[PDB]
């Protein structure tokens, strides 16, 4: 009992600071403190009941500056605390938890898109790279499922992805898995149950509605039900069993809709709004305040 989804960041005409918590138990939303430094294109998770957001970029009127911040919000306190900061500059990022270690993967700097991994160790305030992905990603979307960590889709900077790769700790290594059937960057990427699910993204034409998911043991990518609204940079976490989806851009608005999947009916349902809509927000679920 008593767990938030929080999302953190965003964007809507500029990067945002924004720090607001949904409660699925009763439809609340609560404003909490915001980001010391707006930005977009940031990942949120979460480790020892702390909030944490990774990378992202500040497009400001002033500037546009890629991130390498590491920050985190203790519920307890209502504060953002400041972390050490990353080996790089990651906007467009997407990060995994991996027993206590938070993982951070590709994403942008200016021009360059990296291929590039590093792995945070919150009790020793440090960061240390490891094995670099095999493709250079940007708006790639990531998820651990069984202490694995998957890179899914993205943008190399000429083609957006359907490709797949996963981290095997033990050997600090990477291999392809078998690539989705779309071709997704800004997608939403969470596990549930023994899947890794890629909902909506854009394809490099269209902001996509469909979902797919990945069963790590047949190695194949099925699609479930499509979401009521396509979006890419959407915000995505799982919470007692259900898919949320936040926000996003959908060609024409910035989507405040925030929508549920429930695998046992394989049905999406709309469930709140956010406050404002925004795309490009880190997501992750913790105790309230
Ligand atoms: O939301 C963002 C930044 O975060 C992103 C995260 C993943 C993929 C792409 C971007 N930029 C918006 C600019 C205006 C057009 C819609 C995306």
């Amino acid at each position: 009992v008593g767990r938030l989804i929080y999302t953190a960041g965003g964007y809507f005409r500029q990067s945002l600071s924004y720090l607001e918590a949904y409660n699925p138990s009763n439809g609340s939303w609560l404003r909490l403190a915001d980001l010391q430094v707006p930005r977009s294109g940031l990942a949120g998770c979460v480790v020892g009941g702390l909030l944490y957001a990774v990378g992202g970029r500040n497009n400001s009127p002033d500037g546009n500056t890629d991130s390498s911040a590491l920050d985190c919000y203790n519920p307890m306190t209502n504060q953002w605390s400041p972390c050490a900061s990353m080996s790089v500059p990651r906007n467009r990022i997407g990060v995994g938890v991996i027993d206590g270690h938070i993982y951070a993967v590709g994403g942008s700097h200016g021009c360059i898109h990296h291929s590039s991994v590093e792995r945070y160790e919150p009790e020793r305030d440090e960061w240390h790279l490891v094995a670099p992905m095999l493709t250079r990603r940007i708006g790639v979307g990531v998820a651990v499922l069984n202490r694995l960590l998957y890179a899914v889709g993205g943008f190399d900077g000429t083609n957006r992805l359907n490709s797949a790769e996963c981290y095997y700790p033990e050997r600090n290594e990477w291999r392809m898995i078998t690539p989705m059937n779309t071709i997704r960057s800004g997608a939403g990427v969470c596990v549930l149950h023994n899947c890794i699910y890629a909902a909506g993204g854009y394809d490099g034409q269209d902001q996509l509605n469909s979902v797919e998911r990945y069963d790590v043991e047949t190695e194949t990518w099925t699609f479930v039900a499509p979401m009521r609204h396509h979006r890419s940079a959407l915000g995505i976490t799982v919470h007692q069993g259900k898919i949320y989806v936040l926000g996003g851009y959908d060609g024409h608005t910035f989507l405040d809709s925030v929508e549920c999947y429930d695998p046992d009916s394989d049905t999406w349902s709309e469930v709140t709004r956010m406050t404002s809509g925004r795309s490009g927000v880190g997501v992750a679920v913790t105790m309230e305040p």
